[PDB]
């Protein structure tokens, strides 16, 4: 009804909220023919004004979108991911749960409940939907209705209180890896290495403790060992009490790669050591023998505008991150890196790769570029968040192209699609959604993976601008069985 | 979908066919707190691409809104109203039938089937929602879910073919009144007056003939008579065999207004004759003894841009449609009009009224105007302005929606059940047609130059629809 008119819901970030579907979405170009699939992606998006004025951009209800591809066609869908928050908030007509991770400012009336939006990851897996957000199990919601089943612990057999955002699904087993933090709640340094079989259940769980008490917003997965990357971006249980933001990051700390071999525990797990900085979201990880890489990018703080975190505001340039590969070798003595390189040298994010090649040894790699030289005429704020190039490269090479979105849109996080089931690497598609911020449409744009720099292929053109997101994911119709 | 790429289905008018929901939509303002109910309104959204790119605006999928008031909150639902066509289409995933009114350019599959859209007008009436479309029967839809019934012929007793999309409730009986032209499928002069009661029950249906073959898409309805405006916007077999617009303006033939007594039969109807023009939406009707009142945007010729007709391209001068009252008397001999006389001086359609003043005496009106002096900052007739009327004293007042905005129809809400005629509010979706969001806006009927009072703020923009209503919660089943 009232929200409020802070910049976090206005212009661009105005909120959206609108469940509904649309029936063969207008084309312009030719959708490849044979793609059949299905391709989820979710926003933040407050059902009804946040207790709090300040609320995080992160702390918005899930809302999930469903793009069906079939016979040339896409087709719409949208709906809430129904978590225990938005089902009570939704019987009151208000909000309850207050700040980011800050139970001390829910209502009484929730206290204890299950905080989570499910509002940063949505992947098919086992048959169903999985939503997810770190702070929460993992929420069970049907592939193609997108009705809510619920938050599931796998028939009672996880332990652990949360569910990671970023699962890897294993090319050979199909196992989907993932991992938890906080697992014993807020401001627990219990973690846990998770492996889901491709039927739904619990294969293992290995607990170990981190480092520290920080965001594990991402991992990587080889073929035998699970790769944790702890950069000091400290929790403060103290901090929530003075209302202040739950996440802040340390420059005089190091971090920390913990490879756990996938068929060890705790004690299997060796702990590297490297220089202080902020580590964003993994392009992949492999290993050859005992040498173990993992791709991401790095930057030397908070790369993320919309993620406030406590200590000076957001510095542009020190968020800056650049595609960069860790090597360590788990046959050497100490704690020392084999080698830090830049695969990429201008600021990206949000980066992908076939997953066909996920866990193992690759060389084509999709992201969004920012490249702050390009105009931009869209009132409503959101410059420092402006994802507005496609870039794509070949880590063979070196070699790069990239795709400027013009002067008024962005991009949110592509995804790559195979031309067919046996197609050499990163022969196929890129998908994207590229929304224009003046006439507030949003398109599905389809690229030629390895031609990105021509432009889009395909646009599928929404009648509405679809609200910025985080991650979504392609699966093909072989996986709804 | 690869729909085509003309100005029918581009920019402004392009694509919507989104179905969706809004729960507490934001509100820019104060939505009048004691307001409980519903506004439905309507616009076509072809599901498909269609089968000729020439394609009318008017045959398109009609998608229903809804914008349920309750405690100073809106909220939004949004649906196809699921016809016949729609369904059988939905299920050949493509369009079937084709050109306006031209079933001989429908496919072999959907020979016979009702062709009807339900995309002119929505209505609550008998605690049902009653989307109508001129050449086929009423629709039942649910009020709330927008669920579709299906088809209605009134427990079998209404044996017209097609169903009015422009019913006046009587503010005495309550009974929904309606007409019907083509009444035993297209072509044909048969017309009827049909009266359902509050509850849904066939009253009576009044058969009668035309004077001609023409669209008759409004009607008006006194305290004693049904009133008919006939304007020779002609159709015929032929142009629809020759692939030509089902209808075709005659400018040399004459129009006629037929007052048909409403407990009489075709007997009884007088049929009175007046000069050349095209008549526009029924504001209001009215009868002082034997003296009928219709008041109506008339003009040269056709009004409506987005009408595709047969002739010369869109002259938009002859278009200008201007509110008129009709008059004639029952008690005369002959066919003579007594008077026609211009009421406002500037172009005008989409006529409203304090409804519980329907076919009584009423002197306030709202309508949408044309105000082609005041920019347009966006890439034919443009209804940039609200307008209000005092009929007992001619004096007026607008409000523009200034440089980027449209204004589709308007409706009236009264302030409460006692409020006299014309204090309360007007209603009307407000379209932005640069950043495409729409606002429903709310303002004070009395005051319209002063702007909205409140503002739904959609995070999208409604495509040109046509009619709608308000009803209070009280006119639906709790
Ligand atoms: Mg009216
Ligand atoms: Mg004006
Ligand atoms: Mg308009």
């Amino acid at each position: 009804a009232h929200f409020p008119q802070t910049p976090g819901f206005s212009g661009t970030l105005r909120p959206l909220r609108i469940e509904g579907d649309i029936l063969d979405i207008e084309i312009e170009g030719e959708v490849p023919p044979q793609l059949n699939g299905t391709f989820h992606r979710v926003h933040p998006d407050a059902q009804f004004p946040p207790r709090f004025e300040d609320d995080q951009f992160f702390n918005g209800d899930g809302m999930v979108s469903l793009f069906r591809f079939h016979d040339g066609k896409i087709d719409f869908r949208q709906r809430y991911a129904q978590t225990d928050k938005w089902k009570v908030e939704r019987k009151a007509g208000k909000s309850l749960f207050g700040a980011y991770r800050n139970p001390l400012t829910d209502d009484a009336s929730v206290q204890g409940m299950i905080r989570g939006t499910a509002n940063t990851n949505v992947m098919v897996h086992a048959g169903k939907l999985y939503a997810m957000k770190e702070d929460s199990p993992c929420l069970i919601m049907d592939p193609l209705t997108l009705e809510t089943e619920g938050y599931t612990n796998f028939d009672g057999k996880l332990q652990s209180q949360t569910f990671c955002a970023h699962p890897k699904i294993d090319p050979v087993t199909g196992n989907l890896c993932a991992f938890a933090y906080g697992a014993k709640g807020l401001m627990t340094l219990d973690m846990a290495y998770i492996e889901i079989s491709p039927t739904g259940k619990l294969l293992k769980e290995i607990p170990f403790q981190n480092p520290y008490y920080c965001m594990m917003h991402d991992f990587g997965v080889t073929e035998d060992y699970a790769v944790f990357a702890v950069m000091p971006l400290l929790s403060s249980w103290d901090r929530l009490e003075q209302r202040l933001p739950f996440f802040g990051f340390d420059t005089t700390l190091p971090c920390y790669l913990g490879i756990l071999p996938r068929n060890g525990d705790a004690r299997d797990l060796r702990w590297f050591k490297t220089g202080n900085c902020f580590v964003g979201h993994v392009m992949n990880a492999f290993n050859d023998g005992t040498k173990v890489h993992i791709d991401m990018p790095v930057s030397r703080n908070n790369s993320f505008p919309f993620f406030d975190v406590h200590g000076a505001p957001f510095d542009p340039v020190a968020g800056q991150g650049f595609l960069t590969r860790w090597t360590v070798d788990m046959a050497s003595n100490g704690d020392s890196f084999e080698k830090t390189e830049r695969l990429f040298d201008r600021p990206d994010e949000f980066p992908r790769i076939d997953e066909r090649y996920a866990t193992r040894a690759y060389r084509h790699g999709w992201m969004l570029i920012l490249d702050t030289e390009k105009p931009y005429e869209a009132p409503g704020g959101a410059f420092y968040a402006l994802t507005n190039t496609l870039g794509h490269i070949d880590l063979a090479t070196g070699k790069s192209s990239s795709w400027w979105a013009g002067p008024r849109c962005a991009i949110q996080e592509p995804c790559f699609i195979p031309r067919s089931p046996d197609a050499p690497e990163g022969d196929g598609y890129v998908i994207a959604l590229v929304d224009d911020h003046v006439a507030n449409y949003s398109d599905l744009a389809i690229f030629d993976a390895q031609h990105v720099d021509q432009g889009p292929i395909a646009r599928a053109k929404l009648p509405v601008r679809i609200r910025q997101g985080l991650h979504g994911n392609w699966a093909d119709a072989s996986r709804l069985a």
